[PDB]
């Protein structure tokens, strides 16, 4: 029928890659999206760019930011379509749930970007243009899933996850998109340049507590919220 | 009906804008799409994101080449479907004019930048595989018309224009970017990856003659070429 399409939205280590690996398992109608910036993290020629900008931008990210996040927000396009016409072709109620969107590109890691100077205002401005192109009308969403998480339940889970790149990031870095993931998906103060988001419903789910072994009161929310789309 | 697409193309200087701004005025079935690049050289965000990064180019070419080749043909790409799209809907032979396309683009410009090792091989491939993605599936050309002038010609051509920026290009620079439209549009030895470009119609005009006061003869070689389309 029509593939149903949710954002799984969340901090740094939140757990979006563990929930969405659980999700994926629970039903043949079910399909995930995995973010291309955390496979980066033999190798495609996407992955050999992916590891090497990723890699320069921890050496120089007022570099490097305005090339990874167009490589960043085209790889994820692309994986989203792909999957979009590949999969769910003969399921009932099918859903494709996207490890993070085209909206978090912006608003959460490229915005943080230009206002950390990372980006100056021509290539944040370059960078918004694209991104509004880009986006030429389909992965519209029809709900975001908010996996909220604390900046020290985030650190405590950089730290579990044990990538060394990561292990240095301060909680202030994490606070920061906290503030911007509250103001988007919960307050919802933040203006996009997407009229419809305004409309998009958002399942709000504390993840603080630990929940690899003790997750169905989520998945229960999930079913709730999906069968509301 | 269906409008044809025929690319001008050519070494900077070699009289394209000149000649484009003739074809318009010939025929009311006849439109041109600009050069985005030729434009930025009141002002619209694209116009200001563009002379900004034309500027920083000429200061800083291997660090602002990646973001200039991505703009530039983001822009022709928009400007291009804007004509298909807005124009020659009543027209019994449309023919939309390109003043070179999404492959002058690349494989003479960004190749040239990534040559003078103005762009490393990750920002290369990146945008190659950017150029090969944004291009899924149309602008696809009915035929192209190569301006051919010697560097000479180019290069006094500069000096004509008067632009202040370009007074100080080399012979040499000119020398390679002609060398380049010649293994692509005269020997054809340049392989693609556009497999119809190999079957494209290619019309070679000699522009070393000042043609702005005599340009009969080019343009009944365009009216043939376009009957053979
Ligand atoms: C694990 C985080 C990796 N990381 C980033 N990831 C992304 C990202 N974009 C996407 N579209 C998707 C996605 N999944 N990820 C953008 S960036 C990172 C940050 C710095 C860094 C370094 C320094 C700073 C702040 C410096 N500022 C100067 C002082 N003050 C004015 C404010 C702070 N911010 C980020 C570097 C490398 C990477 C990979
Ligand atoms: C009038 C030319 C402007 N120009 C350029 N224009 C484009 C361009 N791209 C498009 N997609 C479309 C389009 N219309 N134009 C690319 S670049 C330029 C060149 C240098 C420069 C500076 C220096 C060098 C060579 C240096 N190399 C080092 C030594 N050796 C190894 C080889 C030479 N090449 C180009 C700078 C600025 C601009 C704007
Ligand atoms: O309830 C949870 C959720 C996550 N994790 C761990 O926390 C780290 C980050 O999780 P994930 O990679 O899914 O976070 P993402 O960055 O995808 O949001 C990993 O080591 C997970 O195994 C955990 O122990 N319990
Ligand atoms: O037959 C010609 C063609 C061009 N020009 C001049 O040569 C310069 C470059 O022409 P144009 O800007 O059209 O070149 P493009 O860069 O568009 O190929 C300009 O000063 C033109 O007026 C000329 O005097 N005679
Ligand atoms: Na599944
Ligand atoms: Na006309």
């Amino acid at each position: 029928t029509r593939i149903k399409k949710i954002s799984i939205e969340g901090n740094i280590a939140a757990g979006k890659s563990t929930f969405v690996n659980i999700l994926k398992q629970l039903s043949e109608d079910w399909e995930v999206v995995p973010e291309p910036v955390a496979r980066w993290s033999e190798l495609t020629m996407e992955q050999k760019n992916g590891g090497n900008v990723l890699q320069m931008m921890y050496e120089k990210p007022e570099r490097w930011s305005f090339t990874f996040q167009t490589y960043a927000c085209l790889s994820r396009i692309r994986a989203q379509l792909a999957s979009l016409n590949g999969k769910l072709k003969d399921a009932e109620k099918p859903v494709l749930f996207f490890e993070r969107s085209v909206y978090s590109d912006r608003y959460i890691f490229a915005s943080n970007l230009y206002e950390s100077e990372s980006m100056n205002e021509t290539e944040w401005t370059i960078y918004q243009d694209w991104h509004d192109w880009m986006n030429n009308q389909s992965l519209e969403l029809d709900g975001i899933i908010y996996l909220q998480a604390t900046p020290e339940t985030c650190l405590h889970r950089i730290y579990l996850r044990g990538r060394n790149e990561e292990q240095g990031i301060p909680l202030e870095y994490l606070e920061k998109l906290h503030y911007k993931h509250e103001s988007w998906l919960l307050h919802r103060t933040l203006k996009t340049n997407f009229d419809y988001l305004q409309e998009v419903p958002i399942l709000t789910l504390d993840v603080n507590e630990d929940f690899k072994d003790k997750y169905e009161s989520l998945v229960e929310k999930v079913k709730e919220f999906l069968s509301t789309l």
